[PDB]
């Protein structure tokens, strides 16, 4: 089961929760990481397509699109390659065309386009976004 505004109540039910902010509450993908654990949670992993269906359905009731999320993707070492930053394998992935391509060099952590593509960009870890825990 879930907590209260973070999912269902049945034993199979998967916890997350969406954090949009204005550009004054927006965090660094470190920043979120740390936000979240905080909480007892981590930056959410996206471990299967039921996931992925389980946060763009928290999507569409939030009202918003095209918003991006910092989701648990980080770069590890270079034969690792993206990581969740819950230890979960990096088994199922839903890159954007020609993703990740570490643009410049200097994009180590993963986002998510929140429209009905749930596509994942690399971008630079020290931008400001939203973020989607999980517990
Ligand atoms: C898919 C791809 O390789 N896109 C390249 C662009 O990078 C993409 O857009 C930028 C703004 C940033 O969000 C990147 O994380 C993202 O991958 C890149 O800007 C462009 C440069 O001419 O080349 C594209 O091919
Ligand atoms: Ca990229």
């Amino acid at each position: 089961a879930c907590p209260e505004d973070w999912g269902a109540s049945s034993r199979t039910s998967l916890c997350f929760k969406l954090y949009a902010k204005g550009k004054h509450e927006k965090k660094t993908w470190f920043e979120s990481r740390d936000f979240c654990r905080a909480l007892g949670g981590d930056l959410a992993s996206i471990n299967n397509k039921e996931e992925q269906q389980t946060i763009w359905r928290l999507i569409t009731a939030s009202g918003s699109y095209h918003k991006l999320f910092w989701l648990g993707l980080t770069y590890g070492s270079p034969s690792e390659g993206f990581t969740w930053s819950d230890g979960s394998p990096v088994s199922y992935e839903n890159w954007a065309y020609g993703e990740p391509n570490n643009y410049q060099n200097v994009e180590y952590c993963g986002e998510l386009k929140g429209d009905p593509t749930m596509s994942w960009n690399d971008i630079n870890c020290e931008h400001l976004n939203n973020w989607i825990c999980q517990i």
